[PDB]
């Protein structure tokens, strides 16, 4: 189904308000996209210290590198990929329940693209993202202007 929120917050609340999400919502498999490979790389790092098993696949790396890491999220090894934007297919992330957008899609076309996979064949899900600036929420406004799909603040048959 994948129900949409967001939630308004500073930058530097992000990592709480993540946090505190990731052990008040059931999930198995979930899957973060950030702005920028460093990003990437580092909240992973800082997930997985906090004992959250995470896994960073991002931009530059090699096609069999992506693949290796993402078996690892598909064989459970880790249950929580930290990204900066999807792949091919077989990155099928359809599989995840929560989709985070840590940081607020560059435009509201790659915001409906990772919902249409995250939530790929009408599967179940959540999706929330982070509003923190007036660009993030021209964003957002643009997806909902745009689609006419329903976004809210956080709080068989096609889903």
């Amino acid at each position: 189904g994948l129900q949409q929120y967001y939630v308004k917050l500073k930058d530097n609340e992000k990592n709480r308000k993540l946090f505190d999400l990731l052990d008040v919502l059931e999930f198995n498999q979930v899957v973060i996209f950030v702005k920028s490979v460093q990003r990437c790389i580092a909240l992973a790092q800082l997930l997985v210290e906090q004992n959250f098993p995470a896994i960073a696949i991002h931009r530059g790396m090699p096609q069999e590198e992506r693949l290796s890491r993402y078996q690892q999220f598909k064989d459970f090894q880790r249950r929580i990929l930290v990204a900066t934007n999807l792949f091919g297919r077989g990155m099928d992330i359809e599989r995840v329940n929560i989709a985070f957008n840590y940081d607020m899609p560059e435009d509201s076309d790659t915001y409906l693209h990772r919902v249409a996979r995250a939530g790929r064949f009408g599967t179940k899900g959540l999706a929330i993202t982070f509003v923190s600036d007036e660009n993030d929420a021209k964003i957002l406004n643009d997806v909902q202007d745009r689609f006419e799909v329903n976004i809210s603040e956080l709080p068989e048959q096609t889903r």
